[PDB]
């Protein structure tokens, strides 16, 4: 599923990613933009091997289990084909563990690099929230 702006800041909210670890939901909704077009199916490989899925582009490497990424863990507990379906409960989730480790949000390069430091209360704006 490919996620209209403001219906992706809904589901982000009502799944509780709203100033999650003092994360406004505009972080949220832009880290998704610049990670996979607000697209739940976006797939990428690394070079390491590992590849990142869905709407956050969660990695193999550390995250879910894809079967292909040798020696990775899988610490959300999930395959990573969940994290593509149109529900984005188990992407919500492990992103919830992934910006918890100690990194903060800047786990997402895309976040580091396109959001952070920037006005990202736009990316909510207009929303009925
Ligand atoms: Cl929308
Ligand atoms: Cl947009
Ligand atoms: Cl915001
Ligand atoms: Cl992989
Ligand atoms: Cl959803
Ligand atoms: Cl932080
Ligand atoms: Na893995």
């Amino acid at each position: 599923k490919v996620f209209g702006r403001c219906e992706l800041a809904a589901a982000m909210k009502r799944h509780g990613l709203d100033n999650y670890r003092g994360y406004s939901l505009g972080n949220w909704v832009c880290a998704a933009k610049f990670e996979s077009n607000f697209n739940t199916q976006a797939t990428n490989r690394n070079t390491d091997g590992s590849t990142d899925y869905g709407i956050l582009q969660i990695n193999s490497r550390w995250w879910c289990n894809d079967g292909r990424t040798p020696g990775s863990r899988n610490l959300c507990n999930i395959p990573c084909s969940a994290l593509l379906s149109s529900d984005i409960t188990a992407s919500v989730n492990c992103a919830k563990k992934i910006v918890s480790d100690g990194n903060g949000m800047n786990a997402w390069v895309a976040w580091r690099n396109r959001c952070k430091g920037t006005d990202v209360q736009a990316w909510i704006r207009g929303c009925r929230l």
